[PDB]
């Protein structure tokens, strides 16, 4: 990350073996699961570039998936240079994902006055996409094809609903939970979800299917 | 969090992954029972709601539960602007704002560190999560207080604690007591406490 | 607990997360055995009432212990408004000081006013957990006798943690060495017992 | 590394035990999968020469592995006074041999990077260990009759990282050979997808 | 231990988790052999008797040594009130400086007025942990003698173990050994032994 | 170590729970094994020999290593007097820097002062990495020489070994290396002539 020194400048902090340990864990625990996303905008925070490609050389399998993530991350490079053809020269495509660029240029770029570019936030953005396509890989069911169990608890069908649908807006979930929230649900609870009237919250749905 | 740089200015600090694996790993255990509540609180304490949405995005399971968080913040956050009608300086919060879907870190610590008219967002949106949380306690309670009758060689030690965890979760411990502690609780007089019972069962 | 900021204010700061897991750690595996007690007051040092209920409703287990300390909660705090009957701060009451009905502003107005509402209500609590962990002790001090081939100082330790719970150590102690500990006199210390008995 | 005191001079800062052991587990753990290099990189981070043997010195098995470093090292020392004629550093100075504590920092602070030169210097060492430690060669990774292609596609990458690791310029023509050695239900999927189809693709296309 | 606050002025900061805990776990590893000494003195480093009792009140076993230190705690007490009989403080008692009758912030004074009341009861303590390593100590230094296929390597090992926790090495090692030290002639060193028994 | 405080005056601080234990472990774990000096090093880093003493005197075991060491600081220290014969401090003795009739205070006026500050504890260090090296080579079971590779060892384990008892005691000679290789590999290493790096020869026994 970027912090200030005594002096008031802009110096660079090197990663914390704690913060690299915890995103190596991570990924090793919880795969490919929706939950990765928030994990490694929570550990890439207030990360420069030469941070974050540290995170990603450092983990050990998953290989295949590292390997859509820097096809992706080439793809959102290019689109930059496409738009983007003593001083500080302007970022290349390659200079934002850290490949040409060093620390100490990728701080200045951040933190200059005119024209501010935050390569940290835009190298971030590029990587959530391609976790965005391994999350959305990883959950190969479709939330039309999310139908309760015939002896599976409620609480656990609605589970399984809303993490399917997480893997794919707020709104197009509320076009699922009154259209097939329902209709996928089992003979058991389709008969008592259906007499609590139109309107009503899914707090009072779990309880009335217990 | 927030914190004082070098030149004493209010500067975001980013959520430890001290407090994110502590927040996770509770919620991986300690599921929705009674306990999770003090947890929270106590790992979101001083977090604005950038922090806090970190919290509830990073937990794994329970996605049904957390969509019954969402209605709920959506409802104070009505109540919020309602209560809060809607060139220079920031905006005043809207109900969203506090939920941290449409402000930013940096204008969460504007609003909570200003000196004219400090609205503490970070505290607002922990009491609303609270309130969804409490919800979720009770829905995963298996068991009705009525259901829990004393095995009949179960101590009453072990006995007593399935009584009030149960009782957590949302004179009749007597009744549901096994036949053996009945004929001593009864034998003890009115206005014993708890401390009497348990000992006179052992 | 509470800091001074920057201004020099008198301001709340939040239990940290690692003494909160050293709390939940300890009353999960030290169950209410004696040390349990100190546990409590280095774990809770310098804590206000809103920290200190942080750290009870914590647990997630021993229920049952949890209600036995709210009945000694409430009796020591009726004994506090029995003794203790605009623009300022009210007095505080017995509840007041449990963190029941006090916020934590007021509980730091008044400590730093001079009522030391975190250590009153410490003392409350250390009553309570007094009483679960004689609760707890198994065994009798009384039904505390040395082995035949137990050496003493295996005795000796056993002896002492059940009087930690809540003239006999000679009586209980095995043939071998009551003919030496008697051979002493009463009066011999503690090492001159363990060192004639090795 | 390198710290300023109160009194705001560059002075020596000792690594710190939690950085240290974190090194020493990493290699009791990682032996020398290709993942041991961002480790290295990144618990040497802001390191002087002096610092970086501590680590080297501190793994306790691998004495083999460090020959080959001390090896490598000699060889970029080497090439480092013929291009190279306080002092100024020669160099045995940023192996951190024949230089002290002091000596580095100031280099460092004037400007000579010598911790981000020894650290480019052992980086080289290690990629050599771990093509070493590589068993399997890319060209015996074949899908199983009954092996999904998600799996088989990170035993391909896990194997290619490992011989690609000594090589400055990586080559992407070798990613052909995914196509060629999958198994006959999915190369007829992945030759109908044509040639210049992302990974992406492929993957969801064998699922 | 003691700070400073905002103001200059000597406050008490309460014991750590992580110190606790350390202490609690050394003496669950370590027992009493000689190395709980340094391990106490570097834990309890700056502490008040405040801080001191913390750590003593948290072990959980072990009571009956416990009892042998607050047996030898009160004789030194003893010994300081023995030698040492309006607006300002009272001078500390022995009772005081064990922490018993005096609390944090009278001890904070005397020590940042003076008297390191601390360390005299650090003192006081590291007599008594001394009595217990003595005490726990099985094997005396005649019964280690160099097995007939020991290596001298190990034998010295076991020979300084046991003579730390209260010319004999040359007599007590194995015939192929003696030949060779005593062929060496008085005043070889120990590093000089163990290479011409190897 | 030493720190300032509010003040600025130089006070002691005392050793963290963390480094002691780290030791502790250490020396539980990685016996006397090169690496230890390396731990010892790191871990003792900016310590006064009030600290240093600490650290030795916390070991358990290794009891006649302790002893070799403390032959070696006293014979350390008998040089240091040999070349070394009213309101400020006494110059420091051997003794003195081995912490032994020194006091806290002390070690840190010596340390701190500006003119004439004599290093105590990095002295007090240099003379136990003296006597801990002298117990890396005792515990160092066999010489170089009877370092052969086994009938059906992989080479790789070989060279590690190998450089392994060359550490504990610059000779630089890997003549024995290839002399002591097992048959197979000795044909093939021969064969590559002289001037071959260990990866060309490590790879060519694979």
């Amino acid at each position: 990350p970027i912090v200030t020194n005594a002096q008031g400048q802009m110096i660079h902090q090197c990663i914390s073996p704690r913060t690299l340990n915890a995103w190596v864990k991570a990924v090793e625990e919880k795969a490919f699961n929706p939950e990765i996303i928030p994990m490694f905008m929570a550990l890439s925070c207030g990360a420069v570039p030469y941070d974050i490609n540290t995170m990603l050389n450092a983990i050990g399998g998953h290989q295949g998936a590292l390997q859509v993530l820097k096809e992706v991350i080439n793809e959102e490079a290019a689109e930059w240079d496409r738009t983007h053809p003593g001083q500080i020269r302007e970022p290349t495509g390659s200079d934002i994902a850290g490949t040409t660029s060093t620390q100490q240029e990728q701080i200045i770029w951040t933190t200059r006055g005119a024209n501010s570019i935050p390569v940290g936030d835009i190298y971030r953005k590029w990587i959530v996409l391609g976790l965005n396509k391994m999350v959305k890989m990883y959950s190969p069911v479709s939330i039309l094809d999310i139908r309760q169990g015939p002896k599976e608890p409620f609480r656990d069908y609605v589970d399984r609903f809303y993490k399917t649908l997480r893997a794919e807006t707020q709104e197009v979930k509320n076009a699922a939970t009154e259209t097939l929230l329902v209709q996928n649900s089992n003979p058991d609870c389709k008969q008592i979800l259906k007499a609590l009237g139109p309107g009503a919250t899914l707090e009072e749905m779990m309880v009335a299917c217990q």
